[PDB]
């Protein structure tokens, strides 16, 4: 079966999975040779990955493939109602995402998601890898391999391999040079900004925006806030990222002198507790504050809460926190992943290629079975570099290639002057 | 002894020496730790570098550190006739570089760098290197270790190294993130724009510009290039950097399509004759051209000369080519780089990090002598790290750091949802 | 009475004005004095705009002061359906404004409006001061001035002037500094690109987006294309405008050459049919064509959809016109000012300034009933300059002033040598 | 007679005239013209302009038009003396101007120049008009016009007409659209950062600048600053560009917050003691402070020599000021204007279009004495136009044209509902 909101939104679904298709032709080569090859035949896969149109492209092009799939929600509030009734009804993939289910509801998904009793996980964030690990070990004779979309889920398993546990192959999507040099970086700055204008219609040219976290996506935010006509300050933990934001034009300090500071704040460092309580109390009267790192606790909303003598809702996706002394936090999106709890997430462009890694992770963790060493496995450089050359070709874009004496000139080290 | 252009000029060098080693405190630090250490007490040092304010500054700490050190001219036309003076002058360090030394004086000198027997190398494009690899078996036993600062330099030790006559270890100063980061970027992005505008006077705002190469010089100097109001071009060989370039806003294209459109070209590959004679008949009347990558080969010049009916010196670092049908190619520099022929290189700020690089790298060399492989040795994290660390201390940015609790949320894999 | 599509919308439309009201600080300083000072009782006045939350609280500033007002909307597709069952429910303000309405129903509005009798007309676009003039001259003993939002608006009320019918005062909203300096440029600049992207979810950057017009709206939006990482290509009439794009940044070419090369067509030129059939025949396969200029006029649509041999609707505000060959054409918001067809607008951050000037405009025609002059008259400087004072204030930047000393300087000739 | 430094270096003068002309199109255009028409002959013309190779191009337009000519230095620090010596040796000009000259040396000059009995004055800060109408009320019969290409000189003018003393024609170069636009704003914002540069090689990225001023000069001096990674901070009087400055992405502050903050100041603002003794005695050690308005008394630069306890030159063009609390001040060029003290002024493509104007305007004159009142005049648009036409042709960018459909819209104002 499944469980979604409502299946008559299935042909919204289909138009908007086929909109967003336009710009994922890696993905439809890859899912026209997948038909015709039948890599996935016999084999039962869980998919826990935010249910938008991009993921429904995914989820057809693994069908496509001979793929027996069941697709939960990475998100409580990520989810596309139109896409997953599409995938239901149109498709016949079970789908268990409902756009704003409560935390019983995500967990049970998770459940039944494990009693299909798949060979390949697809995992965004290591949620249902971590259960599998945790509560299934008599299942572990099922997994031929598992993967992994985003940085938080890569972080949760190496603690898991460094625990121990982790004793399967798990594919390293995320770290692909296709998946974070694009998706991370310009899919998140465009549709962070993109989910906060949203929500909120605010005018980011002269706003001062905060972002923690000088890795490939707050590479991408401060890009583009910085291209906005926002003022942009980065914090950071690493002196070399913290180095780089300075000769790329922005303030750096602590996040403390921040505080004072901003206007908007942005996390998305992958850790806990980035902006706290301590920051909260010195905020400018109606600083907005929003996540885009995997998961909520970037932000210690909990602190927030019980700061605050008031909250209400005074727009779709926005909180107003009132503290005592009368001035206001605005929080986006319950603190989740604003690009996609107010928007829809990144541009399908990217995805393409997250994508095709996606699937062409899981045909190599079935090509191999029985093959591969436990443990995370890097994209291998080949995949990476073909899906690059067909994500330009698809672009128009034409390149040089060297000549035979560029080549022998590489080789030779005699020659100097 | 040493060869040089004019001992008066020693006054000048060392007030220009002082002036660049106020944006080097990195290595001010280790040059007053190496004054203490005495780490190359006993040892003999050959340094084939650009001979500009920020190698003396390099030059005085290896000699702090009791370096019998002997230094040569990286490139006959980057060479800082004061900077050699003062180094004779004022602390007894044999120099030999004439700013426009010939090609015979070069090699000349690079003999008697090596008749100084050095334990270890400091190269600059692995000529030096080579030639004792080629001529010199016999001085082998001499050999710590030796190490390269550039990408070009890199590139022929990996060919010797696959050529089996890598037989001592090199450390590859280059890739240390403290250098490529730095340096390769931002220090070519403002420097190659420098010698542009320091020879030619060129409005650069509205100009086509054609940066061949998306590495991390041609970022840089992309990056630059557009800030100064120029439309880029980008052209390359590879797909993953040629996406980058476009989403970062710039024209990718084959040289061919690029050479009717540049007003400006910058060659920033590494690789052999980029720009080619099929180019140059193509080229707008009065395009410029000119090369940031270590060895002017990027360009063939030697073509061009046999194209064009003649060739004219216009100003200082500048030569008009006038072809059959009186258009014109401008090159600057001879296509030497052009950033330290026409202007004086990269700012200290950067080679501060990368002149520390090359300093611990030495250190590093000694301390482990005789217990090093043969071939490349990359910088030690804990070195490229810690030279960061003193440079954004140094830059006055301060950054945060992780809690207690955050550091358990990080090996923590059961903590999702 | 009125004519809005559902008044139980009034909730969502109030919360929303009340988000909107938090960064219009000074127009609700203007409403506060208003409130007190009652400067249009006894007035009857029209108000034809964008019925959106920025509109309702210029029109809720209005009715502070007295004024007898109605409200019509400026185009069929940007009108905010919560907004209008606002105001009339909570505030027994007319408005005849239905989102997506026919032509006739606009004329039939217009007509409503004229029967109000108004003293005052605001107007976006002169389309109830032109109805007025060609089909009312019985009422203009009525007329105690008219106020003008936008470009397209002033040549409207230029032509009238230069065809001698202008014969009541008109003040020129649209040109005072703090109007078009950040209105149209900065405004269209963020909410043209909101528009696109909530209608496509497209990727901007390494699109090519081609600007038709470089004026004040077309610098924002070329900008704001940059800032998101598009390759953008600068379409002009005129020289002064062309030179700036280049050295902006930007690649300038007639229309014909920038037709092969789009991705994404904006025009912003006030003039009709700047995109015409001979660039639709050779744009590329699944181009996008779009507008924010005034009237929907600047492509010309109805060729178009001749040429076409079917359209059909892909996604919500998003055509798809299929030509003979089979190629495709994208039209976003059927040719309608993309920023408020397919999303909410500028910010409120600039309006709060647009809608001061209109707030004290008005007042400035009733103030000065029977001495100002009939034809167009220019925001006086002392009220300009004081709406910017007082946004700088209420955003919370601090600047100096000239000492005693300076003003002295500036009034010597004789003294500098 | 003539007063300059070297006559010797006249072939190298020539050498770098012609290369600026290269482009210099328009102006070539006008000499062209000029040479035959001859529109000066009998005119006796006295010019105080900065003597670069860009002045020495439209000198010699002049003198092919006839004018019996005489040039002197608008600046002391800004004169090329080997453009003087060519001047004088190779087209037989007489030039007062000598590189460093004292004070003394520049007011003899202008003395020198009023006993030519000008019927032309070509000023630059209008010293020399100042000079005349204050101590020459008896030549005033010989004056046809002048012309003024400054933004300091256009206040100083005001300040003559309203005290009364302006009277005869003087045209306002500086303020035409072709003017003011580009050589201010583009011309302003490179030549600024190169003279920085040369003299003091540091790396702009990651650096604090404060830019004084947010006109035409500031606008492009704080854009080429971000684009070459600079922190920039604005600091204004008028709410207005202070507001766009804010939008453009720039921190506003009143000058006193940035004292503190700055790595660099530079200070465009044409007004008087912008940087003050309580500013300098804030600044962090080793601060920057350059001054790009016309004169240097925007830095009060006495007041620090008297705050110091020490001065020294530490490289060309630098000088190091040290407080009694061992802090240092570095003040480069003497505050006289950086671009040109330090580097060689705005490229000469903006030049071509400043120098038109001065051309096109002296034509004015003589073609319209006896017809012109006096005070002060703008260039007509026609030639401000036609510049603008002829400078985007020879850039080779073409452009659109109005059609008689667009031009009947235009004119049109019923029409549009
Ligand atoms: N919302 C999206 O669509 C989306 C897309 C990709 C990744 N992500 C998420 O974004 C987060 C960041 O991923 P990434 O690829 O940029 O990671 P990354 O490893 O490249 O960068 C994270 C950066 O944050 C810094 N950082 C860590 N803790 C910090 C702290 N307390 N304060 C300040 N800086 C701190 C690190 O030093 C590092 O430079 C992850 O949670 C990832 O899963 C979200
Ligand atoms: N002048 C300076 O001060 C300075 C500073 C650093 C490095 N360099 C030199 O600059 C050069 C580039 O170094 P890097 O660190 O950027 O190297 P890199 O390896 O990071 O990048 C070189 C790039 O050029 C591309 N490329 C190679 N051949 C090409 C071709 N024929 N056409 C187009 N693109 C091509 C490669 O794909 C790669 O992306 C080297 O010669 C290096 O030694 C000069
Ligand atoms: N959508 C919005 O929210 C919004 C906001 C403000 C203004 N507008 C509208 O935008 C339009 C432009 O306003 P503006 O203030 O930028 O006007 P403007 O007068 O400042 O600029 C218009 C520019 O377009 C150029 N142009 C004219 N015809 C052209 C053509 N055929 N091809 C190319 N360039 C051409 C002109 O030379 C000029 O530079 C008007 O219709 C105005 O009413 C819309
Ligand atoms: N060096 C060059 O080559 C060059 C080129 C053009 C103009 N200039 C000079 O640059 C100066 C500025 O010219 P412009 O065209 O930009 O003038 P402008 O009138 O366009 O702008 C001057 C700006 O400075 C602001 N300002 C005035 N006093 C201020 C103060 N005390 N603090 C901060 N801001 C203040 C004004 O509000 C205004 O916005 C003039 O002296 C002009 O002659 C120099
Ligand atoms: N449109 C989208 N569809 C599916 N996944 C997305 C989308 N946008 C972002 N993501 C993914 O969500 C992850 C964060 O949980 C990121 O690693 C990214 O790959
Ligand atoms: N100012 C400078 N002094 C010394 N070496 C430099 C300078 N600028 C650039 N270089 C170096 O020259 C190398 C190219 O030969 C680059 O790798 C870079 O590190
Ligand atoms: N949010 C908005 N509310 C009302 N009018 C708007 C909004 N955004 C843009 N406009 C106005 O619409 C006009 C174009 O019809 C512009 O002049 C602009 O001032
Ligand atoms: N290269 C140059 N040659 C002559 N005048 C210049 C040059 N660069 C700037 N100027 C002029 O100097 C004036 C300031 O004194 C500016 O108005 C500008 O037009
Ligand atoms: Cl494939
Ligand atoms: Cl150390
Ligand atoms: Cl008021
Ligand atoms: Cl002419
Ligand atoms: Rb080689
Ligand atoms: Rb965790
Ligand atoms: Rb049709
Ligand atoms: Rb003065
Ligand atoms: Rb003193
Ligand atoms: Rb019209």
């Amino acid at each position: 079966k499944y469980d979604i909101k409502d299946i008559s939104l299935a042909p919204q679904g289909r138009q908007r999975i086929e909109w967003a298709a336009r710009e994922m032709p890696v993905l439809k080569q890859i899912r026209e040779r997948f038909a015709q090859e039948k890599p996935f035949a016999g084999i039962r896969l869980v998919a826990c990955c935010h249910v938008t149109t991009e993921t429904a492209n995914l989820a057809i092009a693994l069908h496509a493939g001979g793929a027996d799939s069941l697709l939960i929600a990475s998100n409580p509030l990520s989810t596309q109602d139109d896409v997953a009734a599409c995938l239901v009804a149109d498709y016949g993939i079970p789908v268990y995402a409902i756009k704003g289910e409560d935390n019983e509801t995500y967990h049970r998904h998770v459940q039944i998601a494990l009693d299909h009793r798949p060979n390949i996980i697809i995992d965004d964030g290591s949620d249902v890898v971590a259960t599998l690990v945790q509560e299934r070990q008599h299942q572990l004779s099922d997994i031929i391999g598992t993967t992994e979309e985003t940085t938080t889920g890569i972080v949760r398993l190496r603690a898991m391999f460094n625990d121990g546990v982790l004793t399967f192959p798990a594919m390293n999507v995320n770290d692909a040079d296709t998946k974070h040099f694009y998706d991370n970086r310009y899919g998140t700055g465009q549709s962070t900004l993109d989910g906060i204008i949203r929500a909120t219609n605010i005018l980011l040219a002269g706003k001062t925006i905060v972002v923690a976290g000088y890795g490939w996506c707050g590479k991408g935010v401060a890009m583009r806030a910085k291209g906005m006509g926002a003022d942009v300050i980065v914090t950071e933990i690493s002196p070399v990222p913290a180095i780089e934001a300075a000769m790329d034009g922005f303030r750096v300090m602590p996040m403390a002198e921040a505080a004072h500071q901003g206007d908007i704040f942005i996390t998305v460092t992958g850790n806990k507790h980035v902006i706290r309580p301590e920051h909260f109390a010195v905020m400018k009267d109606g600083a907005i504050v929003c996540n885009s790192g995997h998961f909520d606790i970037e932000i210690d909303l909990k602190s927030l809460k019980e700061q605050a003598k008031e909250v209400k809702e005074v727009r779709n996706f926005t909180e107003q926190y009132i503290l005592p002394n009368g001035k206001s936090i605005i929080v986006i999106g319950e603190g989740r992943l604003v690009n996609l709890a107010a928007a829809t997430g990144h541009p399908s462009a990217v995805m393409d290629m997250s994508f095709a890694n996606q699937a062409l992770a899981c045909e190599h963790l079935v090509k191999n079975k029985g093959q591969l060493e436990p443990g995370m496995h890097s994209i291998p450089v080949e995949v990476d570099q073909e899906i690059a050359r067909l994500k330009l070709q698809a672009m128009g874009i034409a390149i040089d290639s060297l000549t035979p004496e560029q080549v022998e000139y590489i080789n030779s080290w005699a020659s100097g002057t």
